[PDB]
């Protein structure tokens, strides 16, 4: 559409930083459910405001919003400096989005003496700050926007001139599945977050249980046919209570998946002072819904150890080891991580899982996306036992007599050995041996070193070694 294009900016910040409050400030002076403003542009032009009532909400409202993110701004109180939550949305921004705008709120707090030097203070506290972030150089304005405080604008069209210098750039694509983001609430005002629309579509409401009919739409002047992706426009739908949905998932029919268990595709945050061990419990945010799951990793195999990155797929039918630790710091290129939840969540498919931290350093650990969602209840008894990781588990014995040329004896293993006859063993010379308390060992080819050394030479370390491969849920294995 020639006229009216529109990107999304998320608002970032402290639950007392001033961001529900810059918006107003922003769209008041605009050029004269969410908050906007309009411009030309110069490749009309409008940025609804991101925003919510807090922090939780504006994280799961960012994460399952972040294809459709385009520039993330950083209020600041220039008097509290950087506050807790001004640092976690600072790195979950730069999953999300590709950029960012960072604004020192609150400039009127600063004694005009000592102000536009104490500005600086922080202006290099910041910059030094993303210095070790992807928004690295993310240009800085101090502006105060309430002079007063709540009863009782400063540099405001300032602030709007970069807003739209780094709100250059976007791509948004309508072929995907249908998603939108309810703000307001019968009338439905939101954000499409995924695929295209068009009068008389079918749309599901999975909070209320029923998929309606668009009736009409009506974004500024009324005319609407289809929207695309980033748009924001109301559905006009059935008389249906507007009451029980005032901000939730709209979608195509059958479109969203109910989970109980993910193979999501991990990655630690660099930030994250710790291990990342299989089996310790997380606070997974998933699309828009936070469910705590549980964890479990695995990676692939030396072969291709550094296979490419395949970040929309799994490729189900090469096997996985398992791993009792994300291995950080030749490595991996990528791992993933069977994700167990408590709760059925429900969400997209290969939505922005995110997820870490549960505790009575950084809060945020991870983040990945969602390439299979396991939708049974019984996912142990159905897909579960089949999949392939690979436990390596080893053992050691030491060889001592020599029946013959084709016969040895051992002893060692920590026994049933009518369990394990037959798997293929190797001495510690290098011969290649079949398993045939006590022992009896075979050899097809003795060496000639082993067979020169009761026995003879003290048995300088006649050793025996195992390595069988063992699949997690399977009774019991092979390797090879
Ligand atoms: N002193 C002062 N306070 C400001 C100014 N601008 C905004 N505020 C404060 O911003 C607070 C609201 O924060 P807000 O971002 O709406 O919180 P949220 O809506 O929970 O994110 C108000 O209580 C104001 O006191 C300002 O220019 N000077």
């Amino acid at each position: 559409a020639g006229r009216r294009v529109n990107v999304n900016v998320g608002v970032l910040g402290h639950i007392d930083s001033g961001k529900t409050a810059l918006a107003r400030a922003l769209s008041t002076t605009a050029s004269t459910g969410f908050s906007c403003f309009s411009v030309p542009l110069p490749a009309l032009l409008q940025v609804t405001l991101v925003d919510c009532p807090g922090h939780a909400s504006l994280i799961r409202t960012i994460i399952g919003g972040a294809q459709i993110i385009d520039l993330m701004m950083l209020v600041i109180d220039v008097t509290k400096g950087m506050q807790t939550q001004s640092a976690e949305c600072l790195v979950i921004g730069q999953i999300a989005c590709q950029k960012l705008v960072v604004v020192l709120n609150k400039i009127d707090l600063l004694p005009e003496g000592k102000r536009q030097a104490a500005i600086d203070k922080m202006t290099k506290k910041m910059q030094k700050t993303l210095e070790n972030t992807k928004f690295r150089g993310a240009p800085i304005i101090p502006v105060a926007a309430k002079p007063g405080g709540p009863e009782a604008p400063q540099g405001i069209p300032e602030l709007i001139e970069l807003l739209t210098s780094q709100i250059s750039i976007p791509t948004r694509d309508p072929s995907g599945p249908f998603l939108m983001s309810v703000d307001h609430c019968t009338v439905m005002t939101g954000t499409i977050l995924s695929g295209s629309i068009s009068l008389g579509d079918s749309v599901e409401i999975p909070a209320l249980k029923v998929v309606k009919k668009v009736k009409s739409m009506q974004m500024f002047h009324m005319p609407i046919t289809s929207a695309m992706q980033g748009d924001r426009l109301g559905i006009c739908v059935t008389q249906f209570d507007p009451k029980l949905l005032e901000r939730g998932l709209v979608c195509a029919p059958e479109s969203l998946h109910t989970v109980h268990a993910a193979l999501i595709s991990v990655e630690k945050i660099p930030y994250f002072r710790g291990p990342l061990q299989t089996k310790a419990k997380f606070h997974i945010t998933v699309g828009h819904e936070t469910v705590m799951g549980r964890l479990m990793f695995f990676s692939p195999a030396p072969d291709n150890f550094d296979q490419e990155p395949i970040l929309d797929s799994f490729n189900f039918s090469q096997e996985y080891l398992f791993q009792e630790q994300y291995l950080s710091k030749h490595c991996p290129r990528q791992q993933w991580a069977l994700v167990e939840f408590e709760k059925p969540v429900t969400c997209p498919r290969l939505c922005l899982v995110i997820g870490s931290r549960l505790d009575a350093t950084c809060r945020l650990a991870f983040h990945g996306i969602l390439l299979h969602g396991l939708e049974d209840r019984n996912y142990a008894d159905s897909f579960l036992p089949r999949l392939k990781v690979y436990k390596l588990k080893h053992k050691h014995g030491l060889v001592e007599r020599a029946m013959d040329d084709y016969s040895v004896i051992g002893r060692s293993l920590f026994t049933n050995i009518q369990l394990f006859v037959g798997l293929k063993v190797h001495l510690s010379t290098g011969e290649l041996g079949i398993i045939d308390g006590k022992f009896k060992i075979h050899i097809p080819g003795l060496s000639p070193e082993s067979k020169k050394i009761s026995a003879e030479r003290s048995e300088p370390s006649q050793h025996v070694v195992l390595s069988l491969t063992f699949k997690r849920y399977v009774f019991d294995t092979h390797k090879r």
